[PDB]
């Protein structure tokens, strides 16, 4: 898998976890990941980066006492990772990015 947009989106909103194709930085870097050579699914078969906390720091995100972000990487198959994010927050909101983190919109 579930790597698409409405079917993490769905996914979340309900059993408010990622599905299990999903592993945070630091869980892809001990099974070998190197961002530079853009071996991800060489050192993890069918897996995409997802679950890491995303700072906010620029504050382009809804900001509420409590609230935390948290970025899943979308449409991931092999290679370097693309620029697809999907944003959740612990309230169950879900941004989509595109483009890096630079915009946000609202798709839950």
């Amino acid at each position: 898998v579930i790597n698409t947009f409405d079917g993490v989106a769905d996914y979340l909103q309900t059993y408010h976890k990622l599905p299990d194709n999903y592993i945070t930085k630091s869980e892809a870097q001990a099974l070998g990941w190197v961002a530079s050579k853009g071996n991800l699914a060489d050192v993890a078969p069918g897996k995409s980066i997802g679950g890491d906390i995303f700072s906010n720091r620029e504050g382009k995100l809804p900001g509420k006492s409590g609230r935390t972000w948290r970025e899943a990487d979308i449409n991931y198959t092999s290679g370097f990772r693309n620029s697809d994010r999907a944003l959740y927050s612990s309230d169950w909101l879900i941004y989509k990015t595109t483009d890096h983190y630079q915009t946000f919109t609202k798709i839950r």
